[PDB]
């Protein structure tokens, strides 16, 4: 997260960080079994790191719980990143507590201009880089369907949101892939791609949550 704020320490509790020997990409609890993460953050072996804040020490509000089953997309295009999500079983139920929360599914797509919050563990320049241990957040409006594809000429599909600022200076960035993006209590995104980080007209893009309601609790009643 460039030009963000370190959250409170577990006020994002649906936060988990994908660890690979180190974190790679965030994803969000959706229900005790299933995170939601982007398609292009998948390996063979995840585990999920619940109730972080500092990912380089442990608080004791931790739990670490291995991925029983990663289901991409069944349409995830790996080159134009359309329909960049994929669902995570848990191998056992995360414990819910004030640290460790679901975040809802949504109810509607967001309008243009909802404020949002998106988190992660990503780089936080837009020069060089620093990849902190302590989560950040940055609030960021959603942006016009218009807006979005002004920035990025026929490269915005249906399945595509863009959140933050066309002035540049305030993004996600590269190890925030697959986190969230949190808007009046649902999940409308999932940190997807972008043209570098923070600059001017090149706003993040996000994968459009509430064009996958169906899928996901499908995914879920299936496995
Ligand atoms: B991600 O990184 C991809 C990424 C994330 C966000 C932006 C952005 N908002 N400008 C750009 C690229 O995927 C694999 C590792 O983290
Ligand atoms: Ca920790």
């Amino acid at each position: 997260i460039v030009g963000g704020y370190t959250c409170a320490a577990n006020s994002i509790p649906y936060q988990v960080s994908l660890n690979s020997g180190s974190h790679f990409c965030g994803g969000s609890l959706i229900n005790s079994q299933w995170v939601v993460s982007a398609a292009h953050c998948y390996k063979s072996r995840i585990q999920v790191r619940l109730g972080e804040h500092n990912i380089d020490v442990l608080e004791g509000n931790e739990q670490f719980i291995n991925a029983a089953k990663i289901i991409t997309h069944p349409n995830f295009n790996g080159n134009t990143l359309d329909n960049d999500i994929m669902l995570i079983k848990l191998s056992s139920p995360a414990t819910l507590n004030s640290r460790v929360a679901t975040v809802s599914l949504p109810r509607s797509c967001a309008a243009a201009g909802t404020e949002c919050l998106i988190s992660g563990w990503g780089n936080t320049k837009s020069s060089g880089s620093s990849y902190p241990s302590l989560l950040q957040c940055l609030k960021a409006p959603v942006l016009s369907d218009s807006s979005c594809k002004s920035s990025y000429p026929g490269q915005i599909t249906g399945n595509m949101i863009c959140v933050g600022f066309l002035e540049g200076g305030k993004d996600s960035c590269q190890g925030d892939s697959g986190g969230p993006v949190v808007c009046n209590g649902q999940l409308q995104g999932i940190v997807s791609w972008g043209y570098g980080c923070a600059q001017k007209n090149k706003p993040g893009v996000y994968t459009k949550v509430c064009n996958y309601v169906n899928w996901i609790q499908q995914t879920i009643a299936a496995n």
